[PDB]
């Protein structure tokens, strides 16, 4: 089964999900310089104030912090989008190596995570109809680096411990995901995927900027999760990202100059 390992990483995904070879399959490189500024780009409408946010789970290849989408709570809107998307979980990817871990770069600079916030469009009613289309999901994009702490990241820090293997999941509801922002919304976009199986082609990528800074104790922690499940022998939940993939007939437009 899929995963990050020489055996069974990305390299061998295509055999079980062909369109891990598409038109449009991400992540990629935002080379900064060939990225063409769009005016028309309307700002990004970032509205968390009323996420309610409700569990965390190791799935065995991140976590995933999940919210209530049953209403219009958390919702992105604006910016490349038509319509209304609603947050359904978020997640990261991360290095072995500060110096690694992101599944964008940035003039081929890798940083040392990505955050990852997951909306669907709420057109289409529940996010597995999402997937299924073109223009179903809206990922809003982050990296982080690092260097002093993310306050607003400590609260994600510290149930780690709980959810240690894959398959435990944790209560974690009251958490205000508007503390992982940072404080500019300038953003590249572009039509991609999904970044692991199934590789669906149903994403507009976001990616800010302005990357966040995290401490190195704080993402030491996330390194000490396991993609094992308990009782198995133990893998570091460490590189768990995908590499970037070939542009081919797309243009990434930048929000800012
Ligand atoms: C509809 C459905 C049902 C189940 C059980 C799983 C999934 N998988 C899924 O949503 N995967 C996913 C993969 C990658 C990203 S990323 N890294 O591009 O933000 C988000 C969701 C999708
Ligand atoms: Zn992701």
């Amino acid at each position: 089964h899929w995963g990050y390992g020489k055996h069974n990483g990305p390299e061998h995904w295509h055999k079980d999900f062909p369109i891990a070879k598409g038109e449009r399959q991400s992540p990629v490189d935002i080379d900064t310089h060939t990225a063409k500024y769009d005016p028309s780009l309307k700002p990004l409408s970032v509205s968390y104030d009323q996420a309610t946010s409700l569990r965390i789970l190791n799935n065995g290849h991140a976590f995933n912090v999940e919210f209530d989408d049953s209403q219009d709570k958390a919702v992105l809107k604006g910016g490349p989008l038509d319509g209304t998307y609603r947050l359904i979980q978020f997640h990261f990817h991360w290095g072995s190596l500060d110096g690694q871990g992101s599944e964008h770069t940035v003039d081929k600079k890798k940083y040392a995570a990505e955050l990852h916030l997951v909306h669907w469009n709420t057109k289409y009613g529940d996010f597995g109809k999402a997937v299924q289309q073109p223009d179903g999901l809206a990922v809003l994009g982050i990296f982080l680096k690092v260097g002093s702490a993310k306050p607003g990241l400590q609260k994600v820090v510290d149930v780690l411990d709980s959810i240690k293997t894959k398959g435990k999941s944790a209560d974690f509801t009251n958490f205000d995901p508007r503390g992982l922002l940072p404080e500019s919304l300038d953003y590249w976009t572009y039509p991609g995927s999904l970044t692991t199986p199934p590789l669906l082609e149903c994403v507009t990528w976001i990616v800010l900027k302005e990357p966040i800074s995290v401490s190195s104790e704080q993402v030491l922690k996330f390194r000490k999760l396991n993609f094992n499940g308990e009782g198995e022998p133990e893998e570091l939940m460490v590189d768990n990202w995908r590499p970037a993939q070939p542009l081919k007939n797309r243009q990434i437009k930048a929000s800012f100059k």
